């Protein structure tokens, strides 16, 4: 019983904590995050919330997903989002910057799959390879993903046929991954 997929998940979650620890001697601080409840929560100041991972509490999988959308999603993204309780994480691969996507609580779990959904019906509209976001980057429509046929990690562009080829599966690219502070 070794998900090797989560292993590689709080692995980069334990060296984010690290480099925030070793640059500001302390906890992730998000101001993004503030108004919006989760066991992660450490302490909060006039606009901010101090976070750590947490465990992940309800059914450990993105079946109303499957459920509402006629699809079998690669068993990583199942694990990616129900690993733990997380804020988001900065970091980059080789030289792009990203934001690692995270579940923050039960109730932005539910708001993950609907995204996870709206966002699959997009593609089946566009006939485009069906994929599952994991992090953002600062071009406006471009994402980085799961791509759902091989389960590779891709980048992508929303709305478009292109793909390209990041990583051969998800655990590789968060054992690739390095913290951005």
């Amino acid at each position: 019983m070794d998900d090797l997929t989560a292993q590689a998940l709080k692995d980069f979650t334990a060296r984010y904590c690290d480099a925030w620890h070793e640059e500001h001697k302390s906890w992730p601080l998000s101001e993004e995050l503030y108004g919006v409840p989760s066991p992660c929560i450490i302490s909060t100041t006039e606009d901010a919330v101090y976070w750590q991972p947490q465990p992940f509490t309800g059914e450990q999988n993105v079946n109303a997903v499957e459920r509402a959308f006629d699809i079998v999603i690669q068993p990583t993204i199942h694990t990616f989002y129900t690993t733990q309780f997380a804020g988001d994480m900065h970091a980059q691969f080789g030289d792009i910057k990203l934001t690692l996507l995270q579940t923050w609580s039960e109730d932005d779990f539910r708001r993950v799959q609907e995204n996870l959904i709206g966002h699959l019906v997009t593609q089946k509209r566009l006939k485009l390879p069906p994929t599952l976001f994991i992090a953002t980057l600062e071009e406006e429509l471009e994402v980085i993903s799961v791509c759902n046929l091989s389960g590779e990690v891709c980048k992508e562009t929303l709305g478009t046929r292109k793909r390209t080829h990041l990583a051969s599966n998800l655990a590789e690219f968060l054992n690739q991954l390095k913290p951005l502070l």
